[PDB]
């Protein structure tokens, strides 16, 4: 009996047919999905794809499917019998590759309302390739987009709407090492066309804001401390050429590995990143100090010790001078960046 | 006759079905689940995820396969017949992927007790992703969790329930090289809402402490080292500005370098770790040597021998001062992190 | 009703096989397949291949499927459909292993007009391995090739001829964070003679020009710094040898390092990179500056104060010298490779 | 006739079930299996694991397969027609994962003697963990091991025993480039108890020693080198503290480096590993030497000549002492690793 | 009628059956077996093998398939025919791994001459473990060999023989960006004696040539002038210790940087490689230069201006000396390994 409703409902009894489109010849089918993100994960700027992997609701009726048999509202219905009823075919547009998980069972849940309502949900691992701007790079904010197009029908045949209340959720307790989620999440509609016809899609927005916490005890910090080298070095009398020339070596040599090191994580990008005025400002006061030293040797190697007595004053004025003058942009450098944003 | 038995219990006659599940329209299926893990590899901070590859023993009853036919409370069906049979739908829900393995024959273990009672057992490979706080990195313990969940049906359907006696073993050899595994194992239960329904599942927890080992002979011991470099440099006449200063900025470029090496193995992360507070000290401790010979040397390159007698006094007190510092901040380090734990 | 259509057209009935070519022992069946791709990713120099995931779209009538039963001009077929109906059978030559799509539905689009005119598309991910070369690396134009040939039958059987209009498109949005794609795009015949027979094939090209943003940020800017500092250099008095030498070596090592960065991301060529030449000659001109210093010496610590003021003299004429032969060189370069290309 | 043998014997006719084990209800089948091994390949000590394919060859006979109609004593049957018989399922325990090759035809070698006996052969590439004892790491004999285990029935229903003569054989030619495999070859049975029941597994070993070639020339020798340059440190005059102090920093430098690099290859171990002693004690002869530098220094930059002449006498007699520290400890070093082993 | 003809020919009808070998108890079937190799691919001294895609054109004629019906001579059937008929079993022995390429239709190719001939072509890409030796290294020829056997049959069911004429072809425009393959190519058999029997195996030879431009821009020209520094460095007055010191340490310590990127890009390796003894005398050469100074210092820092003039002398001497016996050794080098070759 229960195996013979099964049979019965979805038989070639009934002329029950899989290919054919629900209310074919009318009024488009309406499906509304929701999303479930189980996780973001493997976020490469280089690689410049995010992986995450989402339930899909996506719950659309047809009339022919809908039973007077069973007391109870929605039945569940045998995984495998999903293979043989009608599914809205939908693809993630900018899907660079994904894949289902069968570990065990298939994952597939669905059930059939008495009413004819029917609700699909499958669980998918998905790339995505989401273009991202770069133009401010430690403290910027990312934008990341999935959309879903039907790549079977037309518009007038298909159509995809988010659900009215809580379109997608998010895990309870999911946490993203290098960029904090925000709440507000906006969702729009979106049209595609294409020579073959115009598709429906509907595409999910999710922001993302980098973490300082890393980029500051990694990228800043130590272009503060070797910027302090430079001052510690000035106090050396000039009579010693090597203190203050390895100084400044060492340190403009330190400050070109420590702005590399920062290139390698990201991708090739052709604008200048925020981190690159930040590098290139460092590097000018450390080189802008050693070009003071060899002024005042230019000064001192030359002759008469009353312009020795004027490099000693420019020792001082110009040791007073750099630390204000790196304070005084670096005032000016974060109000741009991570005040006033967007 | 032995095939004819296969054939009258799974046969389509008894009208056998296999997508209803057993016991139908009662009291939900109990599944008592143990699994028997055999290894843990290819865990990476970086990747976040753990590889482990376990066997699977779930055991359901239903009335409808229970026999009288045979002597044997137990049989053995073969393999493929576990197709036909239902079987109870189970996804890891942090799977992040997995996969079966089928080399040679399909990997898997039936038996039908004529009770009915049925074993069920397959070995699968699992990358799990699991959160891991690094809020104090080096010795930290970490706590690797896997849950198991099924899709399919709801709460008053299905449920799942740990073995009473046994039900996590580990394989009698088994050790981590990087981590070592506690034998105290905490089970506990979950339950998941989701808009759907609520589904059952059912987690283990893996704890795992760090070896001190290879962090003490690489992370640390190089510091000490480096530490040890300045004391040596102290005692170099201050005369001979070169020697001192060339120690002082070799070394604290060395720590640079020391720093950086740890910060590439793990995941990048916004919190600081116990790693960066130790070479935040150290790094500190050789700055101040560097910065204490520059004090000295305002003093001497200025004038008066009576100040140079001063400045080879601070040279005396501060050999004597910088062990003792270090060593006190060592001691008062140490017992916080890797003494009193939790 | 619609079912018995599909049935009636596509079954056994009437006599359709899917193995026979359409027209057969006649005029070669011709195919027209115009290609929109969705983007270009993962181009690497080292790996020589480029990804680019294409919608492929490909008509060809044939009598057979002809029907007269519908009002509908064009009807969309069922994706599985497919599967049934003879396909025009179509490699990517260098295609150095593809894949589908499949994730939710299989994606693939078929629909038959009246006429007989059949549309399919299909969702492909390519990995495409492009010969590429590059005689003059940082500023070049690359070439990427993709040609689409029948494995299945010769030129009598079948054959490919682009859309007349619009045969390639690209996505609204596209860009590649490495390279430019040009608007103007090149298609060409081509014709495979085998031993087996001659097989069809029609190219599309690609032009891609590289970012120049990145490489002078990178590579030219420090190089430029560098050879700065020889000319700082020169200005210190010749009596502090170790100055001189300190920065005339530390400013070869450095040139010996950012030249091996470049080479890192490369892939090994024989062939001079026209990066090659501009590290060559940065080199060649720190390495004739320290040489310099060397002669200054030779007639420095050699004798008679004559000499030092002789030198005394190269030393202002040499410093004037640098710059103006680096700068001229730098004129005489930059005119061949980023002017009066090709 | 000759198809109609095939099927006869393995027809529906004569009732041959596959699912059936061999002699059910009896004495456990016996399996003869002997493996050859084309080669081992990406040993890796830091992935943990070895890739080894192999063909396997496993003969069980069955009375019902044996056949009285042809005058051959073996006949070969066709690939496809072995997924028909009862097959002996066979897993690798450790197997990590393994995949058939299936590239042409499927490979599989099956052929059934009329007395029954029944050969059947099967190519599989292997990753197999090995679990690797790193305590003398450079010089090691490490052993792999690969064990077969039935994961289908228990000790009463089947087993496992090697072939008498020859159970596992190698490739004519083939030769490991980091490591040589021992033409002595011990195999040795296990029997697994699990919870389930105790399943039989019968498991090779192979044993394989580190070639000191490459370490020899790439660890080793620098070092050497390195502690030769502190030797030509120390005659250099004292006077000058720049040049020694610029040796004995440097050398440290690079034996810090030289030690690192050593610890990239390898995976994260907490005991300490051979090449870490070596390291520690010529890392503790240079540092040993800087620190007579610094004694001597101390002596020389405190006073009266009597005691310059007393430090010049240390230098003699210390450049007289180092060479013959550093050999004796070598000596005592390469017996206990290189020789007596084991 | 045309599907009636693939119906009988290849139908139930006739009796022909797909898992019976062609003219059956009898003599061997011959199989003549072409191929042409698209390209070679990511040859890497590293992973030990090389990657080619081939279309492998075999051909066997079987009596049964010969058909009088048709007036053309050969025929092509559908690509899924392929399947039905029997095909020769030929797997790549040392294939490591290798797949077919499915994408849009299956890629491959059969067409059945009325005679009986069979021509079978089918696109693969193979992973190709050839063992190579490095005995001299940068300018090497490898040799890189793939064979093909037959898994299924003995010698005497089947046999493998080369096209007469065009056994193996390559692309027309097909280039190696590492090495150079020769256009004369060596075809050789092989049998193979495994215990189960003996197998027939065919196999081609490639042979390769490294591409000096790469390692002589990268390789040999760096260790040019650093060794050019040590001649630079002679000239320097011995009075200053740190000039000298400082070239000799800084030369040393890149030659030994210079020697480790060599080892990085290739395989671990016992045997000397040519480029190690080519670093071992360059070495050998600054560190010789660096102890003549030593030696030059041995007698200045002791004593009287006799032996200071002596030293002077020995300067000269010496700076004529180092280009002579590096420029001689230079040209003793290039005779061997470039020179005379094999
Ligand atoms: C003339 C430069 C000399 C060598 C000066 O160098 C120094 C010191 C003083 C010298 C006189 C140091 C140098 C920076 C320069 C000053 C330059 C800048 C602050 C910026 O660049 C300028 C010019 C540049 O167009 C030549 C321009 O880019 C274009 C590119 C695109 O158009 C096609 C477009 O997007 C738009 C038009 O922008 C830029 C906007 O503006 C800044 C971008 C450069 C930073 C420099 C660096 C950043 O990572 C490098 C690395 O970390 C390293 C090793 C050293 C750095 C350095 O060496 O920094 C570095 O190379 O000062
Ligand atoms: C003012 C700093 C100057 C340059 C001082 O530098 C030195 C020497 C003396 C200078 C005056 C050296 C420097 C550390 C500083 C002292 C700083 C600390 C001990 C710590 O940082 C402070 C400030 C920091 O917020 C600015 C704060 O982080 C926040 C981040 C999050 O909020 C958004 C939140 O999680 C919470 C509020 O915590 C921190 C808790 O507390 C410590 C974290 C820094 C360690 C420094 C380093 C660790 O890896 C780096 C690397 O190995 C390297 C190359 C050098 C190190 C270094 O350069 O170490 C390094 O960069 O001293
Ligand atoms: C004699 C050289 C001495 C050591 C000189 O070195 C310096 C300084 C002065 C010395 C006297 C520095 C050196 C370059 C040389 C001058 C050489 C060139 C400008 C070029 O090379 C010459 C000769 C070379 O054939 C020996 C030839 O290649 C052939 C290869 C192929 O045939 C089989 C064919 O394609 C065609 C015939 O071309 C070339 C065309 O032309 C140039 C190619 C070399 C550049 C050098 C380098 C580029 O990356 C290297 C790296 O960044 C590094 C660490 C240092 C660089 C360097 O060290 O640069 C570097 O190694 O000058
Ligand atoms: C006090 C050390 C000072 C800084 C001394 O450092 C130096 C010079 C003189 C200083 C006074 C140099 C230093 C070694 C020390 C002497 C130490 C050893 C020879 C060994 O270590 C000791 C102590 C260590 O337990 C603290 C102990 O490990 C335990 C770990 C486990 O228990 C939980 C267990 O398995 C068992 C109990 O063993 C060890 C057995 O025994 C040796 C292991 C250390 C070698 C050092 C190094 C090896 O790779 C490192 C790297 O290449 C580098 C950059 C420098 C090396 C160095 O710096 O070498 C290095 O860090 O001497
Ligand atoms: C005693 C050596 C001292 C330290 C000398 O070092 C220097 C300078 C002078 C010192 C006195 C420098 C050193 C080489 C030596 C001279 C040595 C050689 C030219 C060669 O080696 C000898 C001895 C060696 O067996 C100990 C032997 O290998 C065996 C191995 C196998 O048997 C089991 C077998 O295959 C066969 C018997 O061959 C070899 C054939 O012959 C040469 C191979 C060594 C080259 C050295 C190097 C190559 O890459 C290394 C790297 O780039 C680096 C950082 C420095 C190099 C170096 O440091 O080079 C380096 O380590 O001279």
């Amino acid at each position: 009996a229960p195996s013979e409703f099964l049979d019965k409902l979805m038989g070639k009894v009934s002329g029950y047919d899989a290919r054919i489109r629900p209310n074919f010849k009318g009024p488009p089918v309406n499906v509304t999905c929701n999303i479930f993100i189980n996780s973001f994960g493997s976020i490469a700027e280089t690689t410049m794809d995010y992986r995450v992997n989402i339930f899909l609701r996506q719950q659309w009726n047809d009339p022919r499917l809908a039973y007077s048999e069973y007391p109870d509202d929605s039945l569940d219905l045998d995984p495998s019998m999903l293979d043989s009823i009608w599914k809205p075919d939908l693809f993630f547009a900018n899907e660079k590759g994904a894949n289902f998980h069968e570990v065990t069972t298939d994952n597939k849940l669905l059930r059939i309302s008495k009413n004819g309502n029917v609700l699909y949900s499958i669980r998918i691992t998905l790339v995505l390739a989401c273009p991202m701007d770069l133009k401010n790079f430690p403290m910027d904010v990312q934008t990341c987009i999935m959309q879903l197009e039907s790549f079977g029908y037309t518009m007038n045949d298909l159509i995809f709407e988010w659900d009215e209340k809580g379109a997608v959720q998010v895990a309870d307790g999911l946490t993203l090492p290098q960029f904090i989620l925000k709440e507000e999440k906006d969702l729009r509609y979106c049209t595609k066309h294409y020579n073959t016809g115009k598709f429906t899609c509907i595409e999910a927005r999710f922001h993302l804001e980098r973490q300082m916490g890393y980029y500051l005890i990694q990228m800043y910090i130590p272009s503060l401390l070797i910027v302090i080298l430079s001052w510690v070095s000035f106090w050396i009398n000039m009579d010693a050429a090597p203190a203050r020339v390895g100084l400044g070596i060492t340190t403009v040599l330190t400050m070109t590995t420590q702005s590399s090191g920062s290139r390698a994580s990201l991708p090739k990008v052709s604008y200048v990143k925020a981190i690159d005025i930040w590098m290139a400002v460092c590097l000018l006061f450390v080189f802008s100090a050693l070009l003071e030293y060899a002024a005042v040797n230019f000064i001192a190697r030359a002759g008469t010790k009353l312009f020795i007595s004027r490099a000693k004053r420019i020792d001082t004025v110009s040791r007073v001078a750099f630390p204000l003058v790196f304070l005084i942009f670096n005032i000016f450098y974060w109000i741009t960046y991570k005040l006033v944003p967007r």
